[PDB]
RNA sequence: CCCCCCCCCGGGGGGGG
RNA sequence: CCCCCCCCCGGGGGGGG
């Protein structure tokens, strides 16, 4: 058996329903399969749950040819009676296509994708709109897992749907033994999976404890891998100690702060430019993050195929001069929130809040920092209450092309509201980003979504903060530890020496 | 039941990073 | 890590008894 202890924080057994952007979702990666997996900074697609693939030489026709012979997992609630197959593939797109789902709803999935429909028991036909060289890559993220059509079916009989989000049924190397909420999902090797099984027969996921007492766990033996450690306690640890080791890995984990264009006086560029001026943005990171995370100039990060070398000046970098000019005459009162829970790309974001509220008042801006909860701020977002000028907030992401990003923080759309808390709609900027999407040349792509970033920068619909590391402990005793910046921990390479 | 062919996985070996 | 080639095994599919 090995534990590994990992944050609460929006834990769920189904990511497509989950908020967008706020985790790896090491659980879903282990019991699901998607049709491909993305691994590499290239950008290959590796064959899944899909074999191979055809796109139509006009580009509006993908094939998939999916893998004979796969298994959903046998369960204490579920007993199948036939394998994987086209049905499953159609059930599942079809249901986020919507023939609330956070990610493909802020991608706007419906408008890319015409169709799905099964040709044979084993092929797949997608047609969409237009040409679109990101669909794939939405396919290969953690969102995009394939559930069983014939466990949805057995459930819809009786009414119970909501099984299906609470009950899981995977194809993956890992299935469910059991859980309780908000304390350890125990999972068991899938006896029966399509590739190299799982080295390790039991794995507990324990969910109970805050980032303080994660390194307590670990080093008391109640856990042999654990994520996230507290950043003051990276400070009692040494990288030559024969008893554990550390990895950490780049990738997209964007701490940043969004204005509310709802709001006349954020409309203001001169505002946003002094406001982010004011900022000592060196200043929050050695505080918040020590060395875990560098000051972020950039939204598209340097580990992503996407990224353009050369990141050049941000014209409005910490100047608290020029800002106390423009600002202090205006007599600003700004409300800032903050969400109350562990943030993977922020460790301390009420202490991050008090610095940014300290750093405005010598701008000569008044900040009140309100404390809010996810449960309220999603029922605000969704109701079109919000009345924040300014909120703290990051992205957290396994796909590096900046169509699966960009575009769910900064796209125009009516249901875009968990992801979008700018409010911005910028044509020009969606024009990038749609062009972005009309050739499948990398540096075309890049290009596009350079022009795009640039005139972000420029807009400063947010102030980009910390790009963040993602680190974990592990117990010397374990092998087969993988950190990358293309998706979570994969439990099945996980072995004892 | 058997025999070709294709495909996928796993393992072993050889060659090249 | 990976990628070719070879062998063995397992599974699926197609064709022929
Ligand atoms: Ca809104």
């Amino acid at each position: 058996g090995l534990t590994y202890c990992t944050h609460a924080s929006g834990f769920s057994f189904n990511p497509q329903t989950a908020d967008a952007g706020t985790s790896m979702n090491v659980v879903t990666e282990q019991i699901y399969n998607k049709l491909f997996d993305i691994k590499n900074h290239s950008a290959t697609l590796t064959p899944m749950l899909a074999q191979s693939y055809s796109i139509s030489a006009d580009g509006k026709e993908i094939l998939l040819n999916l893998r004979h012979g796969v298994k959903f997992h046998q369960t204490p609630w579920f007993t199948p009676t036939r394998d994987f197959n086209a049905e499953d593939v159609v059930f599942s797109i079809n249901r986020v296509l919507g023939h609330r789902f956070p990610y493909f709803d802020s991608i706007k999935l419906n408008e890319k994708i015409k169709s799905v429909t099964a040709l044979s028991p084993y092929q797949v036909k997608i047609e969409l709109f237009a040409p679109d060289s990101s669909i794939l890559s939405h396919l290969a993220s953690q969102y995009a897992i394939i559930f069983s059509q014939e466990y949805a079916y057995q459930l819809s009989a009786d009414d119970n749907l909501a099984q299906l989000d609470t009950h899981p049924v995977g194809t993956g190397p890992y299935q469910v033994k059991d859980y309780v909420y908000n304390q350890y999902v125990r999972l068991v090797r899938n006896e029966n999976y399509w590739k190299k099984e799982a080295k390790i027969e039991h794995i507990i996921v324990d969910l109970s404890t805050d980032r303080s007492g994660r390194l307590v766990k670990f080093f008391n033996n109640e856990c042999q891998i654990a994520s996230y450690p507290e950043v003051s306690q990276i400070g009692l640890l040494k990288n030559d100690d024969k008893h554990y080791y550390m990895q950490s890995t780049d990738g997209m984990n964007l701490a940043y702060l969004a204005f509310n264009f709802d709001k006349p006086l954020m409309r203001d560029h001169e505002i946003r430019a002094a406001i982010s001026q004011s900022l000592n943005r060196a200043r929050i990171i050695h505080s918040i993050y020590h060395n875990t995370a560098t000051v972020a100039n950039n939204i598209i990060p340097e580990v992503s195929w996407a990224s353009t070398v050369n990141t050049p000046e941000f014209e409005f970098d910490y100047h608290p001069k020029i800002a106390k000019n423009k600002l202090a005459d205006k007599n600003l009162l700004l409300n800032l929130w903050v969400i109350n829970e562990e943030q993977v790309y922020n460790p301390a974001p009420f202490k991050m809040a008090e610095m940014i509220k300290w750093d405005l008042a010598q701008a000569g801006v008044k900040v009140k920092v309100r404390a809010v909860t996810r449960p309220f701020l999603t029922a605000q977002l969704r109701n079109q209450s919000e009345n924040y000028d300014l909120i703290l907030s990051g992205w957290l992401a396994g796909n590096l092309d900046p169509d699966g990003f960009m575009r769910p923080i900064l796209s125009c759309g009516t249901k875009n509201e968990l992801t979008n808390l700018s409010n911005w709609c910028n044509e020009e900027f969606d024009q990038f980003m749609d062009r972005a999407i009309t050739t499948s040349h990398l540096s075309s792509r890049a290009k596009a979504y350079n022009e795009a970033q640039e005139l972000v920068l420029r807009e400063l619909p947010i102030i980009p903060i910390a790009n963040v590391k993602r680190i974990l402990v592990a117990n010397s005793r374990v092998k087969g530890v993988k950190m990358t910046p293309f998706g979570s921990l994969d439990f099945s390479t996980l072995y004892f020496i």
